[PDB]
């Protein structure tokens, strides 16, 4: 066939219910991932092709850089709650692997002040029991697929995208091939 389990894609042996219907994770520690976001736009490209009906969730990972990693998830549950994603996203990944600025909470906090969110108000969302479900949300969806490596896409609990099975000689053409990939997942 085009599209062959073990080779775009692989399925999980344990399918996951009521799971997001594209479910993405990444951590600010993670190479591929600044690659993912910064030179390739992938979560853009893939909604774009994506059939309408259908959400996009993205999550962060723990198990990358410590301390600071478990710091970044709680303010990626910041962003999703104030509704900044969009706005923290590349200064996050540049202020952890560009400029390496980022080694504290109160340098993770920084951005978020500069980026135009209020001192009060991020403090307060950082504070609140619907960031902390919403941790616990990101750890749990984690845990539910073995999660080990990012970055990482799963499709309706049940496929997983396989980016080393596709060729990256052309950039613009591995990231149509993997949006097109989830596109065909998505409508399995």
């Amino acid at each position: 066939a085009q599209y062959e389990d073990g080779k775009q894609y692989t399925t999980l042996e344990k399918p996951v219910a009521g799971a997001p219907q594209v479910l993405e994770f990444f951590s600010f520690f993670c190479p591929h991932c600044y690659q993912f976001e910064e030179v390739l736009h992938i979560s853009d490209n893939v909604k774009k092709k994506l059939p309408e009906g259908v959400k996009m969730t993205k999550y962060h990972v723990n198990f990358m850089g410590g301390d600071l990693g478990k710091d970044l998830t709680q303010a990626w549950a910041v962003a999703m709650a104030l509704g900044v994603e969009d706005k923290v996203t590349v200064p996050l990944f540049e202020g952890v692997q560009k400029t390496q600025t980022i080694r504290s909470a109160s340098d993770i906090r920084d951005v978020f002040i500069n980026a135009g969110i209020k001192g009060e108000e991020y403090d307060a969302a950082w504070n609140s029991f619907v960031v902390k479900s919403l941790v616990a949300q990101q750890e749990k969806a984690a845990a539910d697929v073995q999660l080990r490596g990012v970055p990482a896409m799963f499709v309706n609990g049940k496929y997983q995208l396989n980016p080393q099975g596709m060729d990256t000689s052309n950039m613009d053409v591995f990231v149509q091939q993997y949006a097109d990939t989830v596109k065909y997942l998505s409508e399995k």
